[PDB]
């Protein structure tokens, strides 16, 4: 008849005194029960996916059971016992696939495996059970042990061991050694009508009810119960179910990612109900149970439309497929109705929604094609092992808001809020952790499955394992996850009281502090002078107060900050003593050196605490260099010191330079300096990884060959460094290298910059180099990538002093050494008064030392030195020009005082553009903040007129400065954000700005329509410009029409035609007949210039991507209607600026008849031009005699054309034997001396013109 097999999926139905279908209580609770009333044979359980199992051969638990004795100090013996538990664990997978399908046979030793929870049924021999007192504890263990082997055997003696098992047979399962047979209890659990199954010799009879037979070739085939998402072929959109307006709606969901297929949520997942007849396992129909709610899908009231139905029974919840295979791309058909599905664009209150309704149509299409994207089974068990969590905190957060919870529930919830930690980090944290790194897909599975929501509706009403243990879960799921962080605001202020009962809420606000930088710092504020004083007066160890200290990041933190320091001098009530002033401290040290406990222990705390925050002082040095008195560092330790001298140094000497030099020399060198400069540039610049820099490290170890007070610490250094060279003679950077290579670390780099701030141009700084050579040479997988982040930085401090020296300090003398003669008498080396401008420019560095509190020396003395700059702006670029930029950098803080500009204004006085603006993009991300703040207030004035000047500068330069804008970081953000504020504002003539800082960026090699390929995407997303009745603000029009030209004006795609046609389209021309003289006259006293620029804007449509403008059939869709309308604008005068609208309309007028061949059917356009070119006054023809001679040759080539365009063009043959005969210009201007090339290119352009005419039309 019909047999059971290894592979079949069935159900087992208990037939003793309590009946049922076994089932779990979720992926949280590892128990097993019989829901007697949850279903019967005749009426199957409604969740008959959690009462399903797979029949497994016998598994191997000896080397894995050996591996569950982690009785060993040894580490090589542990990695051994594992490689045997994992080889075993894969020998199981191997052997289990061959045996796939066998007639099982009675008295085989099978185990049983849960599909939905993917854990093995297992008898825990050495336990009692929970609801029953004798029976062993039957649990669901994920990987199994010997306690999951089950002897299957026939209950009745109808069949008997040694025949092959039939389907249905009642059987008893009997573990191989764990003792007694499985048995469905009589004992309702506590919480749930759920009888707890356990092991105890009993007369229960297990029927075996098949579900799928062992033919489900997957993920190979779509068979009933596979979880899939349903992607859209045309629309490129997944199929989802949610609620809008408190109503369940299905829809297609829109994504803003830049990779459609990277939009995965746990709500587009649909269970497949391969409809059968009884509840079991491409020509038959299908139903989609929405994988999240439990509501199927069904199309009800395009004749019909899709929405969720609570029960998937109604014939409506049945469909039919059209091209089975896993990952098929199908078209589907709603059965009851006979219609084929279709996606609209009317959505369901929001501003810019996302939910696009989906409906049906009796018309079968070809593009509405969906993709049966199969879901990974783990992800399905992820959504599983979270929903549980949502409903666990749904009982417990419900039972503790209105009253009390037992001692069994605390133990299981606390447990829960440890497991989730064990989830969200992709199995890394938990306890005594080593690492703690997040896993993204789970975090999204929390805000979307209201784990988070549950959490905040739990805290709100001992707790020592509830809060802030939640609050560390919250510290894991918002990690580097913006969208989930835009939630802790109202929550952030639990961190306070949750910071009490435990400093765990501390963890969060610093996970805050850093990223939530800038904007975290404004809400604490003086709050802090009451949460360290508190955190000091309650957190006796004061952890809170400390990692607070460790949280300070960004210049703007120093303020509010320094305030608490003062509380500290009123708060030094630590009830202990420290003094000597060299002895009893020192003695202190000989004593905590003792690794003894309690006392010695303590020292670590105030030691770190001093190092970090006391050095904390960076360039607030003054506050730092005033708070850090006596300079001591004999015993230096962990880097504390290196930091402190930073604190003091800032007070003294912002070092700067300029780059040593300039001119052709630096080259002759570097070239002389050959690759070298390159080999090391890659390793540090790149080779963040060890290996790559390692190679340039071989390329090294072959080679072959008045400071006074700032000095008196420097020497103790060089000795110590040699030390690093004497410890260096010691290869091992083992344990030592934690201490040494930290203290070091804090040394290595701060020394890079200490040689860039304290060398000397005599044989000393260098000869010290010499000794450093022998220093730097004295020093040259596994847990060493967590350590090798730190190694990576060390090699930076290395190659860092190394390059600040070796690159830019290095080689400075051989230079001035080589002075001799060259031609003019032996002259060996042993802009006018360059001095005066470099000692007003030193009046400058002294400028660079001063500050705003200095009201006396602030305004009166310095003044606008800018005049010197403005006056020497024409003269050649000094070398201490990067030392100029010294001054520049400082003003990046702020500018309220009107004063800035006049001084700031000297800088504008510049005449070595290219080279600088290379150094000026230094601020590109800041100065992008200068256009985004300068832009939220423009369209104190020095930051928008200065971020614009900076812009026309990185705008009137190289084609490479153009590509360098490289403004994915951030164009689309300076056009979308400068617009955003800057569209709705527009400034009237004459002073008005939106047009020069969005009009010096698109200087695309000073015409024509090219190299602006970036201008289809940033011009892609934007808000448009006004239209129809009314009017708007002036200038930023003139600006706009032009600006559009250069964004969608490139010549290369077919867009450009629909682009200078999408929007204004043909329709624009109409409104350009009358009324913009009116918006320019309400626009500004000079009405007719914003109008006349409105006229170079409407006449230049042919000029930019004309060629392209035509693109596809652009001269066929407005043929006829633009030429006649043009006669409507055929007359004008007094046009110097509008005659740049008559050379931007003689370029505009040149782009009417350069491309046509069977489209022209109008008359008379030819006399009118001739008339307009004769009616001229003002400027020497030569530009209107190369635009009208340029007209006279572009006309004179055609020939038989015009000979259809009008009756004759005979006034046009005298007129080009004039704009071409001319005079010395036309009388006596005599301004051109490349005549022979004039007459030449004009007589090989009169020879190219001669070849043409023969082919006229
Ligand atoms: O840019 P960020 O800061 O990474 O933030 C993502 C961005 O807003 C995506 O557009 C969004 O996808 P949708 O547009 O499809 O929502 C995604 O949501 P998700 O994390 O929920 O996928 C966000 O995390």
């Amino acid at each position: 008849s019909s047999f059971l097999h290894i592979g079949d999926i069935c159900s087992l139905y208990a037939e003793g005194s309590t009946n049922g279908f076994i089932s779990t209580l979720g992926l949280v609770d590892d128990r097993c029960v019989v829901q007697p009333e949850a279903g019967d044979l005749n009426n199957p359980p409604k969740k008959f996916r959690d009462c399903l199992f797979k029949l497994c051969p016998m598994n191997r638990y000896s080397a894995q059971k050996q591996f569950w004795k982690a009785s060993t100090t040894d580490a090589v013996l542990l990695n051994k016992l594992h490689h045997a538990a994992d080889l075993e664990k894969k020998q199981n997978e191997t052997e289990n696939r061959k045996l796939l399908g066998t007639v099982i046979q009675y008295g085989n030793v099978i185990q049983l495996l849960h599909l939905k929870s993917n854990k093995y049924l297992t008898v825990n021999k050495r336990l009692p059970a929970l609801l029953e007192k004798n029976a062993m504890r039957v649990t669901l263990d994920e990987a199994g042990n010997e306690g999951s082997w089950f002897y299957i055997q026939p209950f009745y003696k109808l069949r008997s061991i040694g025949d092959s098992v039939v389907i249905g047979d009642k059987v008893v399962l009997n573990p191989v050694n764990a003792g007694q047979p499985l048995h469905a209890s009589s004992h309702q659990l506590v919480d749930n009508g759920c009888n707890e199954v356990n092991s105890v010799n009993c007369n229960t009879s297990w029927k075996i009810v098949l579900f799928m037979k062992w033919s489900d070739n997957k993920d190979d085939i779509l068979k009933g119960g596979d979880v899939v998402r349903l992607f859209h072929a045309e629309q490129e959109k997944f199929l989802t179910c949610d609620e809008h307006r408190k109503k369940q709606h299905v829809f297609l969901r829109t994504t803003g990612r830049q990779s459609a297929t990277s939009a995965t949520s746990s709500k587009a997942l649909w269970e497949v109900e391969v409809v059968q007849h009884d509840p079991c396992r491409w020509n038959s129909l299908f139903r989609f149970k929405h994988l999240a709610t439990g509501h199927y899908l069904a199309a009800e009231v395009m004749v019909y439309s899709l929405v969720s139905v609570p029960e998937g029974n109604d014939i409506s919840s049945i469909f039919e497929l059209d091209p089975v295979p896993r990952n098929s791309y199908v078209r589907l058909r709603h059965l009851c109705t006979n219609t084929w599905v279709h996606s609209t664009n009317i959505p369901i209150e929001e501003e810019k929604p996302v939910m696009l309704k989906i409906g049906t149509s009796p018309l079968k299409e070809d593009k509405e094609a969906f993709a049966i994207v199969p879901v990974s089974p783990a992800e399905v068990r992820d959504l599983d092992f979270a929903n549980d969590a949502s409903k666990v905190l749904g009982s417990i957060a419900g039972k503790l808001e209105k009253g009390t919870i037992t001692q069994n529930e605390r133990r299981s919830v606390t447990k829960l809020l440890e497991d989730l930690v064990y989830f969200v980090t992709g199995g890394t944290n938990s306890l005594e952790v080593v690492f703690s790194k997040p896993n993204r897909e789970r975090q999204k599975l929390m805000r979307e499955q209201n784990i988070l929501k549950q959490i905040f509706k739990l805290l709100q009403a001992p707790f020592r394992h509830i809060c802030r243990l939640c609050y560390r879960v919250l510290r894991h799921s918002q990690q580097d996850y913006r969208k989930n962080q835009e939630y802790i605001a109202k929550q952030f202020g639990f961190m306070q009281k949750q910071i009490g009962y435990d400093v765990l809420a501390e963890d969060t606000i610093t996970a805050l502090l850093h990223n939530n930088r800038k904007l975290l710092e404004k809400h604490i504020t003086a709050a802090e002078i009451d949460t360290f004083v508190s955190l000091v007066r309650k957190n006796r160890e004061p952890r809170f107060l400390d990692y607070l200290s460790d949280l300070c990041v960004s210049m703007n933190k120093s303020i509010p900050v320094t305030q608490e320091l003062i509380c500290k001098a009123v708060l030094n009530p630590t009830n202990a003593d420290i003094l000597i002033e060299t002895k009893l401290v020192l003695s202190r040290f000989e004593f905590e050196g003792v690794s003894t406990g309690e006392n010695a222990l303590e020292a670590g705390e105030d030691e770190e605490e001093v190092w970090l925050f006391w050095r904390d002082s960076n360039k607030e040095i003054r506050s730092k260099s005033v708070r850090e008195l006596a300079q001591d560092a004999k015993e230096g330790q962990k880097e504390d010191r290196d930091i402190l001298s930073y604190y003091r140094y800032q007070l003294n000497l912002f070092a700067r330079m300029c780059l040593d030099r300039q001119y052709l020399a630096i080259n002759e060198i570097s070239g002389q300096l050959d690759v070298d400069l390159i080999l090391r540039c890659m390793s540090d610049e790149n080779l963040p990884y060890d290996l790559r820099a390692s190679f340039c490290r071989l390329m090294l170890h072959m080679h072959v060959d008045s400071k006074d007070e700032i000095k008196e610490r420097f020497a103790q250094t060089m000795e110590f460094v040699e030390e690093y060279l004497r410890d260096v003679v010691c290869q091992r950077f083992p344990f030592s290298d934690k201490e040494k290579n930290k203290l070091t670390f804090e040394v290595v780099n701060l020394a890079r910059n200490l040689i860039y701030f304290g060398f000397y141009n005599f044989s000393d700084l260098l000869r010290l180099t010499k000794i450093l050579l022998a220093i730097l040479d004295c020093v040259h997988p596994e847990k060493e990538d967590i350590m090798v982040m730190d190694t990576k930085l060390k090699i930076i401090e290395i190659l860092q002093f190394i390059l600040n020296v070796r690159l830019d300090y290095r080689i400075s003398c051989l230079l001035c050494i080589f002075k001799r003669e060259f031609d003019e008498s032996n002259s060996q080396s042993s802009g006018a008064l360059d001095f005066e401008h470099i000692e007003e420019q030193a009046e400058g560095i002294f400028g660079g030392s001063e500050e705003n509190t200095p009201l006396d020396l602030d305004d009166h003395g310095g003044r606008t030195f800018l005049r010197v700059l403005l006056h020497l702006t024409m003269h050649d670029y000094p070398p201490l020009v990067s030392g100029a930029l010294q001054l520049l950098f400082r003003h990046f803080s702020q500018r309220q005082e009107v004063l800035q500009a006049f001084k700031q204004v000297q800088l504008l006085v510049t005449s070595q553009d290219v080279d600088n603006y290379k150094q000026i993009k230094q601020d590109l991300d800041q100065l992008r903040s200068i256009v985004e703040k300068s832009e939220l207030w423009v369209y104190v004035k020095e930051i928008l007129i200065r971020l614009s000047k900076l812009c026309v500068q990185e705008s009137a330069s190289v084609r490479k400065s153009r590509k360098q804008q490289q403004r994915l970081l951030r164009n689309m953000g300076a056009h979308a954000v400068v617009l955003e504020l800057l569209q709705i504002p527009y400034e009237k003539a004459e002073d008005t700005k939106m047009q020069e800082i969005m009009r010096l960026a698109h200087e695309f090699l000073q015409n024509f329509c090219a190299g602006n390929q970036q201008n289809q995407a940033l011009l892609h997303k934007h808000i448009n410009l006004f239209l129809n009745p009314g009017i708007l603000e002036a200038v930023t029009m003139q600006h706009i029409f032009m600006n559009n030209f250069q964004l969608c004006s490139e010549i290369n795609e077919r867009v450009v035609q629909h682009f200078v046609h999408c929007i204004e389209t043909h329709g624009r021309n109409v409104q350009y007949i009358k009324f913009l003289q009116t918006i320019v006259k309400a626009e500004g006293k000079f009405i007719k210039k914003c109008q006349d620029m409105v006229m170079a804007e409407l006449v230049n449509s042919g000029e930019d991507v004309l060629v392209f403008y035509n693109d596809r059939a652009s001269f066929q869709t407005l043929i006829q209607m633009m030429r006649s309308e043009r006669d409507r604008m055929d007359e004008n005068s007094p046009l110097m600026y509008h005659i740049h609208l008559v050379e931007l309309l003689a370029v505009c007028t040149e782009g009417k008849n350069v491309y046509t061949e069977i489209k022209c059917n109008s008359l008379l356009p030819l006399d009118d031009i001739v008339r307009v070119v004769t009616h001229e006054d003002c400027i020497p023809e030569v530009k209107i005699a190369y635009i009208n001679f340029l007209n006279h040759c572009y006309v004179d080539t055609e020939v038989e054309m015009k000979e259809i365009y009008t009756s004759n063009h005979m006034w046009k043959l005298f007129e080009n034997f004039l704009v071409d005969i001319c005079r010395a210009c036309n009388n006596t201007s005599d301004r051109k001396h490349a005549d022979s090339i004039l007459e030449k290119y004009v007589t090989e352009i009169v020879m190219s013109i001669v070849t043409t005419f023969f082919s006229s039309p």
